[PDB]
DNA sequence: CCCGCTGCCGATTCCGCTGGAACATT
DNA sequence: AATGTTCCAGCGGAATCGGCAGCGGG
C-alpha cells in the first residue's frame, strides 16, 4: 500500500471497529464474570 | 480515525552587557 | 551646568527540556 490516506482510512474503519469491540467486552466483562464457572 | 514514538524546536532560566534615564556634586 | 556614578531596562548567548508536529503501524 503506497497510499498512506488510504491505508489510513482503511484503518479508520479498522480502529473503530476495535474501539467497538473493546467498548462491548468492557460491559460484558460485568456479567460474564457475575456468572461464571 | 487511532496509537505511538522520536526528532526538534520552541521557550525558560540564567547570566552578562549595553543603553538610557536619573542622580548628586563644584 | 558638566560629569561621573548609580540604577533601571532590554537584548542575547547557552543550556535544558518539554511537547508539538509529522510520520509510520495498528
Amino acid at each position: 500500500m503506497r497510499d498512506q490516506e488510504k491505508l489510513s482510512l482503511m484503518y479508520a474503519r479498522k480502529g473503530v471497529a476495535e474501539q467497538k469491540r473493546e467498548k462491548e467486552i468492557k460491559s460484558e466483562l460485568k456479567m460474564k464474570q457475575d456468572a461464571q464457572v
